[PDB]
RNA sequence: UUUUUUUUUUUUUUUUUUUUGCGCCGACC
């Protein structure tokens, strides 16, 4: 941003980095109202249902 | 030549508006 030396000699190298399957896309629930369960009538449990 | 039964009136149409449970395994914080 500023254009300006660090101060600091910084360390930087080559590391293998694994990306894992724990992604955010897979993982975002959002309930307002739906399903609810027979016996309880209280809501359902997990994302897929 | 012979006894021991009783008797009367007041309630209406062809018909109508969302898979629970059981157990197992792996994994995150």
């Amino acid at each position: 941003i500023t254009g300006r030396r660090l101060e600091a000699d910084i360390f930087i190298g080559v590391i293998y980095y694994q990306r894992l399957h724990h992604m955010v896309a897979d993982k975002m629930h959002a309930r307002s109202r739906g399903p609810v369960q027979v016996l309880t009538k209280q809501p359902t449990e997990g994302r897929a249902r």
